[PDB]
């Protein structure tokens, strides 16, 4: 089987390694183009862990209401509802 | 590391087990949860790998309001939304 907390732990990893590499290195095609779509697809921006990352993202228009629940319902939580099930 | 091919194999088994479990089991409230928020969020209904079982998922109420037998035929299914995800399209 796939265990739920396995997969949503490698799925925030995939996420995460994302938005380092979209801020990281600029005008490339491949990270943003990910971090964008986890953002419209979850409803979220960011991650509570990774708040420098979450501020560049910010700067650089990568985020889509989403501001009032900037860390209170960020990233990680929005995966961890994804294969909960809420 | 991070392997992006695996793990967009690992969601879609874990979408496919859940669907098999919400079609079988009235009481898995957790399974039919799950694949009702994957329906939801990925704007999909069903799996190529489980063509013959969207008539039960349908029947079951398992897709977003809207969803019929016609309309879903004319969208992506959900495997392919789940390899769209990880892809960035
Ligand atoms: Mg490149
Ligand atoms: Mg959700
Ligand atoms: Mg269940
Ligand atoms: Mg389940
Ligand atoms: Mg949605």
């Amino acid at each position: 089987f796939v265990n739920k907390d396995q997969i949503a732990k490698d799925v925030k990893q995939f996420y995460d390694q994302a938005l380092q590499q979209a801020v990281v290195d600029d005008d490339a095609n491949n990270a943003k183009a990910v971090v964008k779509t986890f953002h419209e697809t979850l409803d979220c921006c960011g991650s509570s862990t990774l708040t420098a990352l979450t501020t560049s993202v910010l700067k650089n228009n990568l985020c889509p209401n989403i501001i009032s629940n900037l860390f209170k319902e960020d990233c990680h939580q929005k995966i961890d509802d994804l294969f909960s099930g809420k």
